[PDB]
């Protein structure tokens, strides 16, 4: 308790003495309440012009027009401890999953080097601005890093001064640059060596990218058992337990020297006790506590995520073919039992998954799993929009089960060949393509960023009618020469000024393992649709007037973007489709 964040709320107070008090009316009742003291400050979402003015048909659509315009009563909940049964088969479950994750990496600290670079080529660290202006600039400072050497010192010591959350389905919780610098590198080797590649952990997809999610799916769907199970959870950041933070800690027993001190520090000081300041309109600052629930980095929050899904859905598929018969107590034979499941059957029961941090796939042995339910709600990962005790309805065609927001479409190439290609409805695709985060873009910077979505659409997106069309509008009407950028960066193999049709043989073909013939497509005409009536399914404007007129007309929308930007140098690639070739 207070001995562990007593330092840091002390420090924060005395920056504030002039504002210190304790508010009787404080809404929190979950959340350990401290103080509070005197501010004032809030980056809402802008429109992307260029993309918004060659999608004209889109403007009339609320779908795509609402997505551009406007539960923190789900972070002051709180999660039950899970009975002592449930605690012996995570613990058990954990111990095994590090070892299989372990067999073939080393774990090992980040270096400043490698992190600098990261700020340098634009990631989303999710850190705050004050003493330096950006994250750049306090990365080329040496003051910086003395702040860093300072609190890193006190890690070693088993203390903490300066690593507080700032709270902001979702909530970001920002933290201070130096914060992020030393959760980096304590636990960024699970994200920069791929511990949750699906080589190494099986039921993983970090960094196998949206061209191979479907290829994946359709893997699992070749084992014999029962249906897909793909259930989400109700707010999984919320329900990560104090069991579950402990259990996550144990990847510090394959570390040693200095980075298992550094790591059981991120562990024990900023995750298993946390302070946050809270903005309250009636504004004030609330400091307030607590031990349990997610709050880590974004990326660092992926790869726990995976490792917990992992580790639940083990349980559950244990469940399900009946390896143990009651959570209230393991009796000492069904541990050996557990142990022995594990040892005999476990790394194929991780084949038979697809995990995503909080988001996963199942297809299990049978179809018990569906009401293998008590494991599952006692780790409080409670499934969302079903009644707690009801059973799963799984899905009997991979081509229809969710995944990382999308499904899955075989489709035949003239020449036999066969392509999985991701999908989701098409006002979600149009409607983000059409925002922008963040203010201060010059018409330049807007233009690139268009040309990043045109150019994911064509690599990912190739098979909707309206997509390719769209694509290949914008790449006309964005100067040729012109990088794609993006703000906050799967694989981006559509992040390139090289020739689309040649990233596109690449991925689809070359590089493209489930791919025997290694034939080149020679032209954008080799390459396929969607069935009309499926492109329609999932969202196509085809067959409307709105939409025909827009096509017959696509060389005047084109025109009027290149006349805003400017005398610059232009491709029409508007001939790479059939009904423009002339
Ligand atoms: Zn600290
Ligand atoms: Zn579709």
């Amino acid at each position: 308790n207070l001995d562990i964040i007593g330092k840091r709320i002390e420090k924060i107070k005395q920056e504030h003495e002039t504002s210190w008090h304790y508010d009787q009316d404080h809404p929190y009742k979950t959340w350990a309440y401290h103080g509070s003291y005197e501010t004032k400050q809030t980056a809402s979402s802008m429109v992307n012009g260029v993309v918004r003015l060659l999608t004209k048909p889109w403007d009339i659509i609320p779908m795509v027009t609402q997505m551009a315009m406007t539960f923190k009563e789900k972070v002051d909940t709180r999660t039950q401890e899970p009975k002592e049964g449930t605690k012996k088969l995570m613990k058990i479950t954990a111990e095994w999953l590090w070892k299989e994750l372990g067999k073939k990496k080393t774990p090992r600290m980040c270096t400043r080097e490698e992190f600098t670079r990261k700020v340098r080529s634009n990631a989303a660290l999710g850190a705050i601005f004050n003493k330096w202006k950006s994250a750049r600039e306090a990365v080329e400072d040496s003051g910086f890093w003395e702040l860093v050497d300072k609190e890193r010192n006190l890690h070693l010591e088993g203390k903490c001064e300066t690593c507080v959350y700032n709270m902001m389905s979702r909530a970001i919780w920002y933290m201070w640059l130096g914060a992020r610098f030393l959760e980096f590198e304590a636990l960024g080797f699970l994200n920069e060596d791929h511990w949750f590649s699906r080589e190494n952990s099986l039921s993983g997809v970090e960094g196998e990218g949206l061209h191979k999610l479907g290829y994946i799916l359709r893997d699992v769907s070749k084992k014999e058992g029962g249906a897909m199970y793909a259930d989400d959870t109700a707010g999984w950041d919320t329900r990560i337990t104090l069991e579950d933070l402990k259990n996550e800690e144990m990847v510090t027993n394959h570390m040693e020297g200095e980075h298992k001190k550094l790591a059981e520090a991120i562990f024990k000081l900023t995750y298993q006790n946390k302070v946050v300041r809270v903005q309250r309109p009636t504004t004030v600052m609330d400091i307030i506590s607590r031990r349990d629930q997610r709050g880590s980095g974004q990326v660092v929050t992926y790869g726990l995520n995976t490792f917990t899904n992992m580790e639940a859905q083990l349980i559950r598929q244990m469940e399900g073919e009946g390896v143990f018969k009651s959570i209230q107590h393991l009796t000492v034979t069904e541990e050996i039992a557990v142990k022995n499941w594990l040892v005999r059957v476990g790394r194929e029961r991780l084949s038979r998954m697809a995990i995503s941090g909080d988001d996963c796939v199942v297809k299990p042995l049978d179809d018990r799993f569906a009401s293998a339910l008590t494991a599952l709600n006692d780790m409080g990962k409670v499934r969302k929009d079903i009644q707690q005790w009801e059973p799963s309805r799984g899905w009997n065609d991979w081509t229809q089960v969710p995944f990382c927001s999308h499904h899955f479409h075989e489709l035949i190439m003239k020449d036999g060949r066969v392509l999985v290609v991701p999908c989701r409805n098409q006002d979600e695709l149009i409607g983000r393509a059409r925002i922008s985060q963040g203010a201060g873009w010059s018409l330049r910077e807007t233009a690139c960023l268009g040309k990043s979505y045109a150019q994911m659409w064509s690599l990912m997106y190739f098979h909707r009618r309206d997509l390719r069309l769209a694509a290949n509008a914008i790449c006309s009407a964005v100067p040729s020469h012109w990088v794609p950028t993006s703000r906050t960066t799967a694989t981006h193999e559509w992040m390139t000024t090289e020739d689309m049709l040649t990233v596109w043989n690449r991925v689809w073909i070359q590089e493209n393992p489930w791919m025997e013939d290694k034939t080149p497509v020679e032209s954008w005409e080799e390459i396929p649709y969607l069935g009309k009536r499926e492109d329609q399914w999932c969202g196509s404007l085809i067959g409307l007037t709105s939409r025909a007129t827009w096509a017959k007309n696509i060389q005047t929308a084109i025109n009027q973007v290149r006349s805003l930007i400017g005398n610059e140098e232009y491709t029409d690639y508007m001939p790479s489709m059939k009904r423009f070739r002339r």
